[PDB]
């Protein structure tokens, strides 16, 4: 189903660039940094803000963002994208 | 033209506007819409669960699941999809 389809991309997606240093299902931040500037260009802005994404992201503290913690992050973007699509003008 | 993050992020609102729109308030999913997306959606569903994925996710208790609160499923759903891999 089309909904299955989407979370099975979300997970792709994140081991396509999860997997090229290191720890195969940990992001560090050449391939965080990879992920957003391709899956999500635009979205960096503002002397260097991918530092900060991943201090927000990195719940645990290991300087590396997994699963969990970018699926935080999915979700965020996800309500605000229908915010901005689906409002009773 | 966007990504294929981006396009998977906009099925997935997409999907939840496909049932929400049914009746009721167009933005949210009342206990017969979120039936129908439960078995629509999720090909492994088995069933009152509805109920209790009703009550579960009605955060705020108005008797409705609006969007902020459908994602919650979507991402609970979706490590648990990646933890069966
Ligand atoms: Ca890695
Ligand atoms: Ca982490
Ligand atoms: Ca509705
Ligand atoms: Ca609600």
């Amino acid at each position: 189903s089309e909904l299955e389809t989407a979370m099975e991309t979300l997970i792709n997606v994140f081991h396509a660039h999860s997997g090229k240093e290191g720890d195969k299902y940990k992001l560090s931040k050449k391939e965080l940094k990879e992920l957003l500037q391709t899956e999500l260009s635009g979205f960096l802005d503002a002397v260097d803000a991918v530092d900060k994404v991943m201090k927000e992201l990195d719940e645990n503290g290991d300087g590396e963002v997994d699963f969990q913690e970018y699926v935080v992050l999915v979700a965020a973007l996800t309500v605000a994208c229908n915010n901005f699509f689906w409002e009773n003008s």
